[PDB]
């Protein structure tokens, strides 16, 4: 008699469900002014939800809030912001931005971002340093950050002449760098005049807009700026012209703000050497997919390989990419366990393969027209 | 040419979708077909 | 057993039985590998 009884058991061999990592958390570090007024330590990151929340915990008067107001402006989203204390020189900000850590054990500068999760479960997808990522000491530093982090780290060039933006994007080459040159010019409601903004944070409440209006595999590259009331060294885009100042920095994977007083987001390329990776869509719905699988099958690490349960992986894998195809994500797909890597030695030591094969959607950044005028339907004119 | 040029600037970054194709060529031939009945072109062929 | 089972096996009282099996190895490391193609990107044509 093993039992002698009733036994009601509850089997668990149902395929499971995978959401999204909502794709549109902000990693914002500029500096502020700590006091009575800031209610923020200078090195800890704080979760921003909103622009009562940012002023709140930095004053009005900072450089961090301004980045805010930027982003709040356009759109409504999470920013995890870190916040610095003002240093001496200009060369001693850039490495209090860096940061490091400290001599208490602590993540101080940029690298107080990677605590984005651990304290808020907000991980930051989109990495903006407004004004810092000019220099390159910074921008180096925020690229080894944004494979840490699966994010986009949206740079932003010098106000300079364009031949300064296209040897300041030669340096990078990482297919998590995202470049936008012109310098915004902001109206500033400290002094009552307009100020160069540096449009980066402009370009980040662009991206957390798109993923609440058209969806995270949607590029920012035609959406409007709401705050600027015009661009420092205007851009040329005039009608069609494949030479025209904007697009020659399109071409030098620089993303441009092209119109009238600036309106326009112009490029979705990013810094990429590759040109498999040379969309800032394909890069941002790739690392979704791959962040949304690694946290949705925790469940699955000491489940044990069975029929059943290399059956309802994958029927909970093909449903997760049926539901990104009617969403307008990807285009079709192909899930499959993997016929030649899972051999019986692999199965024998807990490792089993899947495959995802995917399109994404690609922008249609050159919706070319050819049109002619023929004789076809001339003889049409007889009845 | 110029009507063409000017009016798809809306659909520069929209993303390659089976709605999107399908949905550029019906305004496209709209476009067309409201040429053709007034009287300025008279038959026309429309097609990605 | 074919060969264990002996005529001098079975004279002794002894006789064999095998009993092969392959148990459930636990899943403790699952991979997925994911990739982005331009394979269906023509299905965007009808």
């Amino acid at each position: 008699s093993f039992f002698h009884g009733v036994t009601v058991t509850n089997v668990d061999i149902g395929a499971r469900t995978i959401a999204l990592p909502a794709s549109s958390v902000i990693g914002l570090c500029d500096v502020f002014t700590p006091g009575a007024q800031a209610s923020a330590k200078p090195n800890v990151p704080v979760l921003l939800t909103s622009k009562k929340d940012a002023a709140a915990a930095f004053g009005i008067g900072s450089s961090i809030y301004l980045a805010c107001e930027a982003i709040y402006n356009r759109a409504q989203a999470v920013i995890v912001a870190v916040g610095v204390e003002t240093a001496e020189t200009p060369e001693a900000q850039a490495s209090a931005v860096i940061g490091g850590i400290s001599a208490a054990g602590e993540r101080t500068g940029l690298q107080a971002l990677l605590d984005g999760k651990s304290r808020f479960n907000a991980q930051p997808r989109l990495l903006v340093a407004p004004g810092h990522s000019a220099q390159q000491a910074v921008a180096t530093a925020m690229d080894g950050l944004a494979e840490k982090l699966r994010a986009i780290a949206i740079l932003d060039g010098p106000n300079s002449t364009d031949e300064a933006a296209v040897a300041y994007a030669k340096n990078f080459g990482s297919k998590r760098l995202f470049m936008v040159d012109p310098g915004v010019q902001v109206w500033d409601s400290a002094t009552n005049a307009a100020r160069n903004a540096p449009a980066s944070a402009y370009a980040a409440g662009l991206f957390a807009w798109t993923d609440a209006e058209y969806g995270f595999w949607s590029s920012p590259s035609n959406k409007e700026i709401k705050g600027v009331t015009g661009t420092s060294r205007p851009v040329e885009f005039l009608d069609g012209d494949e030479t025209c100042r904007a697009n020659l920095l399109n071409n030098a994977n620089i993303a441009t703000i092209i119109r009238d007083d600036g309106y326009r987001l112009w490029g979705n390329r990013t810094l990429s050497s590759d040109s498999k990776w040379a969309f800032v869509t394909r890069v941002r719905t790739m690392d979704l997919v791959m962040d949304a699988i690694l946290a949705g099958h925790k469940w699955a690490v000491d489940r044990g390989i069975t029929k059943t349960y290399v059956k309802d992986v994958t029927e909970g894998l093909r449903a997760f990419m049926r539901d990104l195809k009617n969403q307008g994500a990807v285009i079709n797909f192909e899930v499959y366990a993997d016929p030649d890597l899972n051999s019986a030695s692999q199965l024998a030591q807990g490792k089993v393969y899947w495959n995802i094969r995917f399109t994404d959607v690609p922008p249609a950044e050159n919706p070319n027209f050819r049109v002619e005028v023929t004789d076809q339907w001339l003889t049409e004119v007889l009845d």
